[PDB]
């Protein structure tokens, strides 16, 4: 009896973690891959009997437009989760924290000042910075929410979109910035660090106006025959020892109170990041926000 997991994460990065669960619980996991929104849409158009069991990863509490596709579940670990990033919606369990960032090509930058979104509007940068399509990528979507949160003006989003090139994939932003095609781009910490660590001249900037923190989540999928091990998979992924392993192996921060941000790589501490005031984060459904800025 196969346990089926939807995940927007690259399989090569989640396989070691899930393989340990496979051994512990004597179950085979099958992973369906794609972008967050492709997976959510295919899941939506699947019959109950063909749906998988768990949606693992992605900013689910900001992108799920069909809560009816998921099963309310409150994880054992929630009382041990950071209070500010606890889901607040019954069908998502918060899992990891990931800052969105501006990436800057430090060879190209010279004397150009870039501390946040409004610096990206300088004339010297016109047409020479990049972001990813917010309608199809979670990273583009989150960045447009961040820009909207500065003054709650759609016109700020449109202004930025008249200054920056839109790319079809988030991975193209960091690659094209790293390789010198653009001065700067809108990305997220893991991608930025990945390419920085390859040796490219990538500087990481947390937008001073306000930095959007991605809360990745896990959700149980509503299907006809739920796998008996699926809740144990959620508990496993939010357990202290797995969360410790994720902070140590990735440029992500744990959702847990009792897990430290210390890790042998490059990472700023949350307390030093200029996060968007909570009373600023637009409380707008995914599809409605995209219609707002269309």
């Amino acid at each position: 009896n196969v346990l089926t997991v939807y995940s927007p994460y690259q399989s090569n990065l989640i396989r070691p973690i899930l393989n340990e669960f496979e051994k512990q619980e004597h179950v085979k996991i099958e992973i369906k891959h794609g972008s967050t929104q492709v997976l959510l849409s295919n899941l939506h158009n699947e019959d109950f009997s063909e749906r998988g069991d768990v949606f693992m990863g992605g900013v689910l509490s900001e992108t799920i437009d069909h809560p009816e596709d998921f099963v309310p579940y409150q994880d054992t670990s929630v009382t041990q989760q950071l209070e500010d990033y606890r889901s607040n919606n019954k069908y998502v369990t918060s899992f990891l924290l990931m800052p969105t960032v501006i990436v800057v090509n430090s060879d190209l930058q010279g004397d150009i000042k870039i501390r946040g979104y409004q610096d990206l509007l300088q004339p010297i940068l016109k047409g020479k910075i990049a972001y990813s399509n917010p309608n199809t990528t979670t990273t583009g979507y989150q960045h447009m929410r961040a820009i909207y949160s500065m003054h709650h003006r759609v016109s700020d989003v449109h202004q930025f979109q008249n200054h920056a090139m839109q790319l079809s994939k988030t991975s193209k932003v960091i690659e094209d910035v790293a390789k010198g095609k653009y001065y700067a781009g809108l990305s997220y910490e893991q991608d930025a660090r990945t390419w920085k660590n390859k040796g490219y001249p990538v500087s990481i900037v947390y937008p001073i106006e306000g930095t959007m923190l991605n809360v990745d989540g896990i959700a149980l999928v509503k299907n006809a025959h739920p796998h008996p091990k699926r809740k144990k998979l959620v508990q496993y992924l939010t357990s202290r020892s797995v969360q410790q392993r994720l902070v140590a192996e990735f440029d992500a921060k744990s959702i847990r109170k009792d897990v430290s941000e210390q890790s042998d790589q490059s990472i700023e501490n949350l307390k030093n990041i200029p996060l968007i005031p909570k009373s600023k984060l637009p409380d707008i459904p995914h599809h409605k926000f995209l219609e707002m800025i269309q």
